[PDB]
């Protein structure tokens, strides 16, 4: 019985609940309901030239919510003028982006669970204001102290706990086409099998909030987790039949099936709570294995640390399994000599291929070279010349690209750009796209390739490189055709690098 099971759990935690102080309850409430920014106070703090700038700016050219909040911000600023003006109003200026980069630090909500997920538990990551960073730390530590009572040896194997979830949260890449296009009540059997094949374990770095009784799905809640706790899993009762689980727990995926609820298809994920260290072990074992493979394959020292698994979140095992596929497509589409030469260069600078489910501003390969948070970047992928590293963020959705394999190759094009400029002058060590020859090439052919390739010389080069190494024959030819100077320039650098 649903209501019986509910009361039985509430009872188990009744003394715990009644013992909560005023600050303890408010802390638990603040966690469930994050404190949103005050858009009135934000707008008030802007100069009226910045308001006009924020009024007419196309904000999506830069999170979706950040753009949605800014659009919520813009709409609130725009609701004082004409109807005709608003209907009319419906890359960036370097004045515009430079403005948004500083505005991003003022619109961040105080969200404990989000701070944990983004950092993967590494809350000392210098990606937010120090004072706020210390505030999260106090709350998190205090919540840890609150969640001290375990589920117990009696209840752990007599109950199931449930969690409805949006697919895009795990990976927005597969979430785009896991629902059948022809029939949205159906799940694409193809993607499901791959999804199921690579999900063997999961990690929760924040506080999971689960339902005692299964709640009917909302709009984009196509994932329905069924969780069995372990006897010493620490938790707390929340009002309206919910449990808050301790942070830093591991989940073994026991079964992934397609089920039917109300003539619509959902994915059920059965998972059992295990020690997080047990899963961290499997991750570290996988990290050492993939490095052993690629050290031999690349002609590198046996113990070279090149590939990093910075994995802390709910779709952990796929981040691991995707890195294998990504590097394989990378190996297949790029000359082995171009690869070895450039990779050895990265290793000289103690570089890494970082595959992670935490946000890039919280990746040490970035923030140790980027002190200003307004210069810190989150995106699907990145190349950081200061650390000679490629960073790839699994969960997020990427701009204009299909899979992550194309994303990595694009990032590798950045390393090629780097290495080309180094060989050109080993004392200056600048990017070859900063050379005047390529600059003029960009001024001409810079608008022929992909939309994002129009951003700058470095980006144009990377996009060009990616398309020149695509599996699609047509897109290789488009570069050779629409950007012949760029096409030849890269082949020049590739020849240059190999013959070193
Ligand atoms: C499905 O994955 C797609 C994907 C893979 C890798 C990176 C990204 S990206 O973040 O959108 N991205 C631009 C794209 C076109 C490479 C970043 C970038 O120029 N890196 O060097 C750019 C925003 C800084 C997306
Ligand atoms: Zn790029």
């Amino acid at each position: 019985s649903r209501y019986e099971k509910w009361e039985k759990i509430k009872q188990h935690y009744q003394h715990w609940s009644d013992s909560l102080s005023e600050e303890g309850r408010g802390l638990l409430k603040k966690l469930q309901i994050p404190i949103e920014p005050k858009k009135d106070d934000i707008i008030h703090s802007l100069s009226q030239e910045e308001k006009e700038l924020l009024k007419r700016i196309q904000i999506d050219s830069s999170s979706t919510e950040e753009k949605e909040f800014l659009k919520k911000l813009q709409i609130d600023i725009r609701d004082s003028l004409s109807e005709e003006e608003k209907e009319l109003l419906n890359p960036l200026s370097e004045k515009e982006k430079e403005f948004l980069k500083k505005l991003k630090l003022d619109i961040q909500p105080y969200d404990i669970n989000q701070r944990l997920q983004d950092t993967g538990g590494l809350i000392d990551s210098p990606s937010i204001n120090l004072d706020v960073r210390k505030q999260y730390k106090r709350d998190i530590q205090n919540i840890d102290a609150l969640l001290h009572q375990s589920i117990g040896s009696t209840l752990y194997n007599k109950i199931y706990l449930y969690e409805n979830m949006n697919i895009n949260n795990l990976t927005a890449t597969l979430g785009a086409d896991l629902v059948d296009s022809t029939d949205n009540t159906k799940i694409n059997r193809g993607i499901f099998n791959e999804f199921k094949k690579n999900f063997k374990y999961s990690i929760s770095s924040n506080y999971m909030i689960v339902d005692i009784n299964e709640r009917p799905a909302l709009d984009n809640e196509r994932l329905k987790w069924r969780i069995q706790l372990s006897p010493d899993t620490r938790a707390g009762y929340l009002e309206n039949g919910k449990l808050i689980l301790q942070r830093n727990i591991g989940l073994e995926i026991k079964d992934v099936q397609i089920i039917k609820q109300s003539e619509k298809e959902y994915i059920r994920i059965d998972a059992k709570v295990v020690p997080k260290s047990k899963i961290d072990t499997k991750i570290q074992e996988a990290q050492l294995n993939i490095n052993q493979e690629w050290n031999k394959a690349l002609g590198l020292p046996k113990y070279t640390k090149l590939i990093t698994f910075n994995v802390h979140n709910r779709y952990a095992s796929n981040i691991v399994e995707s890195a294998y596929l990504i590097l394989n497509e990378w190996k297949n589409n790029i000359q082995s000599d171009l690869i070895k030469k450039v990779t050895n260069y990265l290793v000289d600078g103690n570089g890494r291929f970082v595959f992670t489910d935490i946000t890039l501003p919280n990746i040490a390969e970035q923030y140790t070279h980027q002190d200003e948070i307004y210069e810190q970047v989150h995106s699907k992928g990145l190349y950081v010349p200061e650390s000679r590293s490629i960073l790839l963020h699994g969960p997020s959705k990427g701009v204009e690209l299909r899979n992550d394999s194309e994303g990595f190759i694009h990032e590798f094009g950045h390393a090629v750009d780097d290495y080309a400029g180094y060989l050109l002058d080993k004392n200056q060590s600048d990017l070859v796209t900063n050379s005047k020859k390529f600059i003029d090439i960009f001024k001409e052919e810079g608008s022929n390739l992909t939309s994002y390739g129009r951003t700058n010389e470095a980006e144009f080069f990377a996009e060009a490189f990616r398309l020149m190494h695509s599996t699609d024959h047509a897109e290789r030819l488009k570069v050779q055709k629409n950007a012949p100077k760029t096409f030849q320039f890269i082949n020049d650098q590739i020849k240059f690098i190999i013959n070193s």
